[PDB]
């Protein structure tokens, strides 16, 4: 929509034709007729489908070329996604109460508080975004960069292939996340830390109601 | 040695040059010098940096160009993937017992079999792949291929960019990994899943010590 370069234009670009679905997955990815298309060169196509292979989107094979995968999120794999960053979480907070590690908690509290911003100024991308950054700060609390870069991938993938972010369009399950945020830092920074990782769990399982409620009944 | 495309040597040859440490991290790949080094066009080499960004290797910034990430792994990064791999092993084996799944150990013991056959052979890179995928086979037993992927790509990392291999020279190391690997199996095979877990937790904080005696 307002691109300052060629090469993030063309990748977007051919990002919404795999989210409206004018690529299906499993279909070989026509770079020659993808860059006729867009009037572009293929070095920035090919700098595009290198990062979607970097991404998982896309997968590459020695005998056709490159394939696009099965990217769209349902309800049960969003609920694996979020297994998998819970485990990170709780893992992360195991080990830094068993290692004593110094928790950033005033970088967590500043994430928190974004997240109340964003959800006073009902700005529904910005709020998702914060509700990630808060997630990614506990996860961070491990020291684990690998871990970090793996649950931004999955941020990422959720973000633009899941309609998780339309359970945050109810005011009060916003403001429901924002609460049990302040909660698992106020319990963090009084070094509960069982109560922490059981309201983690908590609010886990109860956004993977809701977002199986998304399903149900929209 | 032995190359049968110009592609996958060029690719090989700027690989070694980020393993052997002549091109640092975070740097700007320089993909005419590089080209005029390799005696080869552009049209390859490129192709090459865009393999090397398709595996994660190489990252194209909104900056003009390609830069090179920091991929090498030493004993403690080597250690941090290692917690990774176990954080998803043991919760894919609670997981698959919590929710009564049926783990396809005929699979985990083919593995495990694949792993004793190729430490007999002493074959070192095939040993280190049939580990990895004993590992996976337990990563899979939680039905998450996002989960699978993902250890394979930190994987494709420890083969690629660590010396964790070395530690497979040991005959010894190997047959205790393979007697873990059985004993993991069985367990699983005779429910004892608290058993099983301590079992892999035991594994893997031994294959940790032996990381860091890595001389």
């Amino acid at each position: 929509n307002k691109f300052k370069t060629l090469d993030k234009m063309v990748y977007n670009l051919l990002l919404e034709k795999i989210k409206n679905g004018e690529l299906v997955p499993n279909e070989h990815l026509a770079e020659e007729k993808l860059a006729r298309e867009f009037g572009v060169s293929r070095s920035p196509l090919r700098k595009a489908i290198a990062t979607l292979t970097a991404q998982g989107i896309v997968s590459y094979h020695e005998n056709s070329g490159a394939v696009l995968n099965d990217c769209i999120v349902d309800a049960d794999r969003y609920v694996q996604l979020m297994e998998t960053i819970e485990i990170f979480v709780d893992a992360a907070i195991a080990k830094a109460a068993h290692f004593g590690y110094e928790m950033d908690l005033e970088k967590l509290y500043a994430r928190m508080q974004e997240m109340e911003r964003f959800s006073y100024l009902t700005d529904l991308e910005n709020y998702f975004d914060a509700h990630h950054r808060f997630i990614l700060c506990l996860i961070s609390f491990a020291e684990n960069p690998y871990q970090v870069r793996i649950v931004k991938q999955i941020f990422f993938q959720m973000v633009h292939f899941s309609d998780g972010i339309n359970m945050f369009k109810s005011v009060e399950i916003r403001e429901w996340t924002n609460k049990k945020s302040n909660q698992i830092y106020e319990l963090l920074a009084e070094g509960k830390i069982e109560l922490a990782r059981k309201t983690i769990k908590s609010m886990f399982a109860e956004l993977t109601i809701q977002a199986y409620r998304l399903e149900h009944h929209h």
